[PDB]
């Protein structure tokens, strides 16, 4: 069963349908959330896909025939296209946008100044105290849509309605915080059938706008995990995740998107607590947990090597560059593909019949072991000293392949990595080495 999505970042067209292809569709992976599509103005930083010039499909991903193509491509692996939709805002200033159209103090080619909201800048002491500042004035100079207009949500839905013709199954609203609920309500009336829709709000607590205000229009993004998972792999112990979830503060289950790391967070770098694949071992981990704790809708994050530069856009040369795959060096890092990561994503997969977290033991500090009834069950070594405590399981007694390590043969005799074996009892006499883990499920069992 899909259960995990991926953000391939600055991924191009023909490189997405690629990775549909030959891993993302035999794998699992649910969907994959692409960069912006639509035209943004130049330039060759990763955040000039957040400056809108108009809604026509050319970008620096593709254009309109090769991003059709993905879609078809992808749709015909088993994996959904969610594309990165620009609620809030156009670009700011006065320019040329990728597909050769002109724009200049709030006229674009699409939008006159009337369609925007008056002039002002939010000042960071506004989200704390003022909700009308935060939702009508311009983030960072970027021209602020009239969101309550009735053509301005025409214009939004005929964009989003043309793409799920197309194909597209879900959408990511950007900077939903900058826009009144109630806005974002009028718009999806407007929008045909029930696509999957997450919503970008971050929301750490004592802001004006809370996250729980979007529970009813879509998903929502839960930044408060990203940021505790990584106070507590980082300075906390990880016994404290027993009941991680509603009992921190978080919103429902069933309405969040989860992540370790977003392409925003992970540049910031130096003091501040998100994990990253920078972190190496310590991102495993983070990942593995991630993916085998029973909360929320995880995105997996696939990266490139920024090189200290957080400007900086994407690597010259493409992942798939003529059967030669350009990961895990120093061009596209490609996370999805780490083997704890698509282990863990293995283990989300076979363990949805159950989303319970049963038999939990801990250290009181960093080690820790789950299970997910009897789909299966895992356990982290966070510490610098083998585990080797004895754990209770709700597992059928034999040998099973550690996914996080290896996969289970075709004759289902062996595994081409570490087996786990599972006593008569239920336990498990746990040997893990500093800095590891693993992972069992039902369908990696033996011979
Ligand atoms: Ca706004
Ligand atoms: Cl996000």
């Amino acid at each position: 069963t899909p259960t995990t999505f991926v953000h391939l970042f600055e991924w191009n067209w023909q490189d997405v349908a690629q990775e549909c292809e030959q891993y993302l569709g035999p794998k699992g992976y649910a969907a994959v959330q692409v960069s912006p599509p639509n035209e943004h103005i130049t330039g060759s930083q990763w955040w000039t896909r957040y400056q809108p010039v108009s809604y026509e499909l050319q970008s620096r991903g593709g254009n309109r025939a090769q991003f059709i193509d993905m879609v078809n491509r992808c749709s015909a692996a088993g994996v959904d296209i969610y594309v990165d939709t620009l609620i809030n805002h156009m670009a700011a200033g006065s320019g040329t946008g990728t597909a050769g159209n002109s724009f200049g103090n709030k006229s674009f080619p699409i939008y006159s100044p009337q369609d925007f909201h008056e002039s002002c800048t939010i000042n960071n002491s506004d989200y704390g105290n003022d909700r009308y500042r935060v939702q009508n004035c311009e983030l960072v100079g970027l021209a602020d849509l009239d969101t309550a207009s009735n053509y301005v949500q025409n214009t939004i839905a005929a964009y989003i309605n043309d793409l799920q013709a197309i194909g597209v199954k879900g959408f990511r609203f950007d900077a939903s915080k900058h826009v009144a609920a109630s806005d974002i309500q009028s718009l999806m009336a407007k929008v045909n059938g029930s696509p999957v829709v997450f919503q970008e709000v971050i929301d750490q607590g004592g802001e004006a706008v809370g996250a729980s205000e979007y529970l009813s229009t879509g998903l929502v993004t839960e930044f408060k995990y990203s940021t505790e998972l990584g106070n507590t792999f980082r300075n906390g112990s990880l016994a404290w995740l027993s009941n991680f979830g509603e009992g921190w503060g978080f919103m429902p289950s069933s309405s969040a998107v989860v992540f370790v790391d977003n392409h925003d967070n992970q540049r910031g770098g130096g003091a501040g607590n998100v994990i990253t694949f920078e972190d190496g071992r310590l991102y495993d981990l983070a990942n593995v947990f991630m993916l085998a704790y029973p909360y929320g809708y995880p995105k997996v994050m696939s990266s490139y090597d920024f090189h200290g530069d957080t400007d900086a856009g994407g690597p010259n040369v493409p992942v798939h560059n003529n059967g030669n795959l350009e990961c895990f060096a120093s061009n596209w890092k490609c996370e999805h593909r780490w083997s704890y990561i698509a282990g863990g994503v293995d283990f989300r997969n076979n363990t949805a019949d159950n989303w319970a977290v049963t038999n939990w033991w801990d250290n009181t500090n960093n080690q820790i072991s789950f299970g997910r009834g009897s789909s299966g069950h895992m356990a982290i070594n966070k510490e610098d000293s083998t585990l080797t405590a004895t754990v209770q399981t709700d597992m059928a007694s034999g040998q099973y392949c550690n996914v996080l390590k290896g996969e289970l043969s075709a004759d289902a005799k062996s595994c081409s990595g570490e087996v786990i074996t599972v006593n008569s009892d239920g336990t498990i006499n746990l040997n893990i080495g500093a800095w590891d883990a693993m992972a069992i499920h039902k369908n990696a069992k033996l011979n």
